[PDB]
């Protein structure tokens, strides 16, 4: 149920990692492959510790092995975008998140941060904030949820939500390690909780401003994968990991602006929600790397989920597509939550779509090519 | 499966290694055996920590047990050549790389450093630089790749290159330990990445000047073997560990001179590449410890490899024998990469051949005795 | 394969060993039993740390349980002879090597240090030096070499001598722990190496002066047994642990005097060798605890060994009974090596026999009763 | 990977089964559940061995437990249709295949034999003959193909088709037992062969005339499931059990009547095919129990398969929708093969659709509701 | 080490196989695939037991899945050639060996029986007799010889040849079962013996006359594969399964005509030997399915064999290319043995080459056309 790599003597590894490093510094470059969901990484040595992301040199990789280029001119370029402390190697080593460009310096097909960044710069003075709740399931190497009975099922749902105990919470060690690792690296992690299905969990990122939301979520996803690799388990973001009467996995998004956060900001919240009601199909396509196919298995109108093809909004309503928190409604200010995006969504796509519809008043089935 | 030695209680060993050492210092002598691929080692005690390699005493070993000498005159001599810090015993213990000489003080058959050093001193003013990318595969004690299904195969290639996750990268603990050990010892390690084959990895050494490149690669190979011994796995440099549609293993070499690195040095790069195009058969024989038989199983013109019988060169071409990086071509200066050498090549043999053809303008099938 | 005691939780033991000791000091007494090969030990508490071996009190043990005494008068006496730091309990605890005397204060049958010490004092002005190479094999609790295939054999010899790798060296953890323990205790250990047969190793002790050589070897043997006990394996000194085409185990002895070590000392080396050629049968009996029967299984004239019936000497000859190193012959000074003694020899017997023949010019088959 | 029931001592059961039955006769009733592809069985005791199916008494069962009815009129009825000798209990025990009728004596939703029997009685003068090649995959209790590596894949396809050997044929014990059982029971089984991917097999039923063909295939499916129960494995009829470069499963149907079986009947084959070319979509709907949502994963136009959206025909063309054997073309008489129906097809639906289009000259989208 | 199919309850299968067959008869069709080394099989049902092979109808198969045809004309044909009793299903079921023809009724590339049958019909009066000693090695599913220690080797050779005992003969159950099955089926099997290395055996077929030799050997190979499938082991015909000091596998051929079988026929043997002397390279090419790339690893001139590039002959000389039995020389009448062909040789190729060189006096490196 666990990988063979996880059965190696981990005490041996800790002895080697206790050696003083010296002067040289390791940097790990991370980018998104051609599937729109996978992550890749590799390491290089630097002569001295960088102080800002702009001191890091550019790099390259063979795009033919990642299904991002074919034939000749298969080389692609990595341009650093964000820098974080490395929790797996400690200071002064760093983690670098990069953008992907093809050989003629054009952005890659899966490079969505390029367009999103320019959109955020246009509405900078309004200070948009984002908060995302990421759900996932821990799986064994055999393709079944971690800790589940062999070729069987655990008891019915109800005691696993925010549960405590050996028979109610599976794999809390991964969650605790991931929480501590994110804090060390500088990722703005807000909290965690156990989900309805056993071995299902969730963590929250935010509130983050502008383009920083997409960077923080992707790095948090990488840390989860790397941490799970140490324990020998697999973390999946599939919207419906288990068929039948079991909870799905989504990525709820919280959105707010400076006007929304001020006194009597509830008026602006309702205007934004009204605009969102006119572009249901546009956002469904944007909330999924496959165009909406993955989210169809989850948004069936059951298990506290909204219908895929219907739009609804309400205060303190967890069955609608858009939910206004009861506290926000009473104080006439705050934020609102979008419950449509799936667990495997791209944060750069989700954040950009919200800004276009609500702040730029875009209309139609296609984004505007130039500004606005 | 792993070795029985790896199942011993490693916590017991750490208790003994925590004892203060005292005044005596341990030195490990390392040399190359008669096969041209294997490494041998043994330890002696010194009264005080040596400051330079010049003050290490000479030693000897029985050559009849290593297939390097006859019966009557079996003694061979070890002459220290380089010193490094010992990462397995910590300071002040040392690792010593030595040359092998026969009983009549003549160089051994596999002692290729003696001739390479003299060639290096001939062009010392031009400051040649070398960079080598060494690939390898992690193997279980049962003769099958580590982490692979028993009597089976993993999924098709494509998600393993620079992959992250329990189902995408096998044996990262060895790689992490090896990287830290090389940094502590003083080996000029440049970076690592996961390869197309699962359980296949690669590390880069350089840029190194002259004879230092050969010394640094051999010590890096020794550290990999010693580290893998702790975990109970086997590291192989075989060019084609597994037959079929699986990636091979090579040792790419990057070469540059002082003239090449300066402005408009691309003209010198073209001159060297032109010279290399005339001595294809000479370099193929030199790029393999068996005269080229091993590299025949890998260089078949498939899986981003060049043909064994044909010579080709190009800029940003990963299917040719010689590749010019696109960045180098744009800046009109830099280096070029030779993709012919196999994974089990001798670095002393490879570096010497490049200098002879490109800098000493040698012509023919035999090296020139004395001078160039 | 490994003992049941080795499967206990070793982390539990370290917690207890971390408790501060206090004022009392533990002392472990070690002696040789009636078989002439076995070692025994027990511990007592002392009120304060002793500074010299002469401060240690005498002790006693029941000789009927060690096959050394009669029925009615079973008590034997332990007289401390040498003191060392305890590597298993750390400072200020000590290890004590003792001599055995009968109830009437006469030396025991296996007590050979008593006569050897008096012989040593007779030639103290010549400063004899000794160096011994102890070979041994690591065995599992099932009676087979450690790491060997169950009911099978590994590959043919040749890659195991001074080998590195998971498939070439078995049980290096024991060797590393033993090396550090000897250094901490103060035993003059000179170096180690892997032997021809897999799971066979060797360590060197010396150069030691006079009676101190026998004390250091016996304590080194005790530390090896105690270290192997922690890992759950057995170390055997049997001359021929495995029948067939597998390497034997011996104890080569290096001998020199202050005259041999000075300039033109090679002349003195030859004279000693000629004297040794006259008493071949006398030394064969003295080199084995059983009278020569054990060494008969090893010294068969093959596997770089000399024949048990014939005496031969030569320079740089590993097939002769006496070997002169090539370096010694060139510099006309140094030492010579005796390759006859078996791996289970008593160092006190071996050192005494060399002095009697070479320095006291003794002749005949019996030692001289009083002095020389 | 195998069921716990299969680990019981089968020798004990054989002792009981050898007891003389006496005079009573056991009868097993078999019917199709509400899913349209599952089977249910029940056993009753008869006073004497029946000589024909016409004298077997009717029975009943609870439709609520079988999801063929709600909680008000859950009771259903079973009417015997065919009788066969029992291979699992031997003579004189028998197997009975029955039709399902509602409480109001109307055929159930999944009872397709009622309408099919009426249709083929109309064209009984032409004597239509049918032959279907049924494919299936053997799977363990863990949901993985039987004999496959744990969490892995076997070698690439090519040696498994009609293979022999421990590494080429998986689970030949089941197919041999099923073949012998079908012959004993009286099912018109024609032959078996191993398929392209390992653990996949195929058997052929026919040439069966009239409504008997639908009866024979359903009984053959029941015997396969019952036989696999003894060995503890699961037989599945999914069209695409394993995604990727692995062969799918289908049910090729061979059709002919007296016209094509006579001389120069090749023209009768041609006119029937050209009629089938018009109603491509209609037959696709009726060839799948789910309307075509299952066969879409198999008919992808690769691995020697025809595209689901394209109709084609040809002589000895295995990539077309309809295949005419080369022998049939050269002999100008015989039959034609339909490669469209999936493995989990209903035999009654498949035979009925072929009769309507090719013999009754029907057209449109809905079947012709009345008799004439 | 054994297949998962072999762990199924074989008692269950025996219960089903004991059911009376009835009246139908099963026939198994066997043919050689495109590799020229493997075999393929499938089963059909017959309405009655055929008295002779001439009553068996023709059949067909998909050549694309067998690697014998492309996708355009993948269909191939099977023509029965010989019939044998089925030992795995008992009477009246049959095994049939069939020839393979293309769609245009031409022999396939691997169909060497067609031309072989024509050649042997031209020397019918001489009545050539053949006897081949076929050697093979039993292997586990992990690629290691059956019964060998895991990741290890057994003792040195010498006791395993024709040995008896649990430690000397590995897998005699397969040998005994195969011997009994061959006798039941009608294969002219002459005897068996254990070979030099463990888990290696040999059986002898003959003396068969004419084309009968090729049919019997191929059927015997099929029975061996089928029998080994029941036990879960793999039979290998590789000439050198294990490199090193382990014996190889070959197929010695014994040849004689009526002239050599008459009085003073030793001279006729001698004329045949000298005719075989000047066509050594031609026969070596035809004695291997790959032209000699396999037999080169066995005929190294060691382990009592002959060199690949040298021709030799002699009486009772087992190290020569051709051996004449001492008893044959003593009686001046008999046969001669060819020790050149490898274990994986094609009997049709071997018999044809011997006939056309010794009895038809062919010369050159190419076989004669219709002229011979
Ligand atoms: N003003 C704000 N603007 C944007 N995001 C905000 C704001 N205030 C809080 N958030 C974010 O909203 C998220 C709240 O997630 P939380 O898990 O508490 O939701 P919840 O209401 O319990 O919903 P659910 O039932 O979906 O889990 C956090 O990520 C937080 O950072
Ligand atoms: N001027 C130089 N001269 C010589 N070697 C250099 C020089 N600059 C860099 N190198 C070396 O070249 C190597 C760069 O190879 P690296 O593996 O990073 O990339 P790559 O060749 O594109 O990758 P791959 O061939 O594995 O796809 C490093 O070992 C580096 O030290
Ligand atoms: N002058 C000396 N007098 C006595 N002993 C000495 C002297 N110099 C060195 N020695 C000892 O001789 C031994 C050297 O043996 P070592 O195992 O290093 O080499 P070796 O005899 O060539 O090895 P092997 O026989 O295993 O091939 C050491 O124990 C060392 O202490
Ligand atoms: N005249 C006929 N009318 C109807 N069915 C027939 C007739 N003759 C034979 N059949 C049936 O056709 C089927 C032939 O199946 P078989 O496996 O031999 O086909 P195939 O041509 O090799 O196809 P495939 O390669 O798709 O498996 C059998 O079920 C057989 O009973
Ligand atoms: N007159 C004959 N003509 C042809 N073949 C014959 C004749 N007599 C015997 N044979 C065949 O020769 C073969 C003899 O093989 P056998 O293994 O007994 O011989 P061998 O010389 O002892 O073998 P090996 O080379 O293994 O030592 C048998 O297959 C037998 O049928
Ligand atoms: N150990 C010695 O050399 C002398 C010891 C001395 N008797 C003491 O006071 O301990
Ligand atoms: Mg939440
Ligand atoms: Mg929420
Ligand atoms: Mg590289
Ligand atoms: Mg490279
Ligand atoms: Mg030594
Ligand atoms: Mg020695
Ligand atoms: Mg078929
Ligand atoms: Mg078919
Ligand atoms: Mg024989
Ligand atoms: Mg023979």
């Amino acid at each position: 149920t666990t990988s063979a790599s996880s059965h190696l003597n981990k005490g041996i590894k800790q002895v080697y990692m206790s050696l003083p490093q010296g002067e040289k510094v390791q940097a790990m470059y991370i980018w998104i492959d051609g599937t729109g969901e996978g992550l890749r990484c590799k390491t290089r040595t630097l002569d001295s510790e960088p102080k800002c992301v702009e001191e890091l040199p550019e790099w390259n990789f063979d795009g033919s092995s990642t299904l991002q280029s074919e034939g000749s001119n298969s080389d692609m370029y990595l341009v650093p975008a964000a820098m974080f402390r490395d929790p797996f190697r400690k200071d002064p080593n760093k983690l670098v998140l990069c953008e992907v460009f093809k050989y003629n310096r054009r952005p890659a097909e899966t490079n969505l941060r390029h367009t999103c960044k320019r959109i955020m710069d246009m509405v900078s003075n309004q200070h948009p904030w984002f908060g995302m709740e990421q759900e996932y399931t821990l799986m064994g190497t055999d393709g079944h949820p971690f800790g589940w009975p062999s070729n069987g099922f655990p008891g019915p749902q109800g005691p696993y939500y925010c549960g405590v105990g050996a028979d109610r919470a599976y794999g809390r060690d991964i969650v605790e390690a991931h929480y501590r690792a994110c804090l060390y690296a500088g990722v703005k992690i807000a909290g965690t909780n156990a989900e309805v299905m056993p071995a299902q969990w969730e963590f929250q990122i935010g509130p983050c401003e502008g383009i920083s939301m997409g960077d923080h979520l992707w790095v948090a996803r990488f840390i989860l994968h790397r941490v799970c690799e140490d324990f020998g388990v697999i973390a999946t973001f599939d919207p419906k990991p288990i068929p039948g009467n079991w909870n799905g996995a989504g990525c709820h998004t919280n959105f707010s602006t400076k006007a929304m956060r001020e006194e009597n900001g509830l008026k602006y919240i309702e205007e934004a929600i009204e605009k969102l009601s006119k572009r249901h199909q546009y956002h469904i396509r944007a909330y999924d790397p496959k165009g909406g196919l993955d989210n169809a298995r989850r948004l069936t109108g059951f298990h506290e989920t909204s219908n895929i093809n219907d739009f609804s909004a309400g205060v303190a309503n967890r069955s609608a597509s858009i939910r206004i928190p009861r506290t926000v409604g009473q104080e006439k200010k705050g934020y609102f939550e979008d419950r449509r995006p799936s667990a495997n969504c791209d944060p750069f796509s989700v954040t950009e779509a919200l800004i276009r519809t609500c702040l730029l008043n875009e209309t139609g089935d296609e984004p505007f090519q130039y500004k606005n």
